[PDB]
């Protein structure tokens, strides 16, 4: 069995639409696993249990989960409403978010935005942000963005994981350098 494909499902369930499986959170953001567990067999995955839900969030390689005593939760993500605590630790300076050469003009002229998601997310991986982008295109480009930039105008730079980060907006002026990096066709 792949975790990743049962990470997929997970992620959606925690993030996005948790009444589909039968989940309600609590406004922290955490699911009873055995309320998962079930809403996941129910839905097919014959073979779950609490263990493997457990293992899910052990073994993932971002920490996108978090777990306690009876209970799971992701760290970010959601576009539904929840207050996720931060982990403790200082943003670095300069951190990566990765989009398509297709948005780059819109994100000159509005920033970077959140979207459907409460909040924009930046990573301090400049491999993460491409795979990030990559989700999106072929012709990504990863923007450096300039932390102190935004902190210093009252934005909150807030550690989720290890190496994500959340922030409200990015103003275009943070936006310090641009980086492309291209798949697909030569151009
Ligand atoms: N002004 C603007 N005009 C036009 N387009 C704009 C824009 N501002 C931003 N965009 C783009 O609008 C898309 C939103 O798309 P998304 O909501 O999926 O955001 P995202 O791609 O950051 O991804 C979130 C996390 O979800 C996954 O994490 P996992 O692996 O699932 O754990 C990822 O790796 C991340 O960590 C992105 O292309 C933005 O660049
Ligand atoms: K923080």
């Amino acid at each position: 069995h792949m975790r990743v494909r049962l990470s997929k499902t997970l992620a959606g369930i925690l993030r996005h639409h948790p009444g589909r499986y039968g989940v309600r959170l609590t406004r922290e953001g955490w699911a009873r696993v055995s309320e998962v567990v079930e809403g996941l067999r129910k839905a097919g995955w014959s073979w779950v249990e609490e263990w493997h839900i457990v293992g899910v969030a052990l073994h993932d390689p971002k920490g996108r989960y978090e777990l306690r005593n009876g209970e799971i939760r992701a760290r970010y993500g959601h576009s539904i409403p929840v207050n996720v605590e931060p982990l403790p630790g200082e943003p670095p300076p300069i951190l990566y978010h990765g989009t398509t050469e297709e948005a780059l003009p819109l994100i000159m002229e509005r920033g970077i935005m959140r979207g459907r998601r409460l909040k924009v997310h930046l990573t301090s991986s400049l491999e993460d942000a491409v795979s990030t982008g990559r989700r999106h295109g072929n012709l990504v480009a990863v923007l450096l963005v300039d932390v102190e930039c935004l902190r210093r105008r009252g934005l909150k730079v807030e550690r989720m994981s290890k190496t994500v980060y959340t922030v409200d907006w990015v103003p275009p002026e943070c936006i310090a350098e641009v980086r492309r990096e291209s798949l697909g066709r030569s151009l």
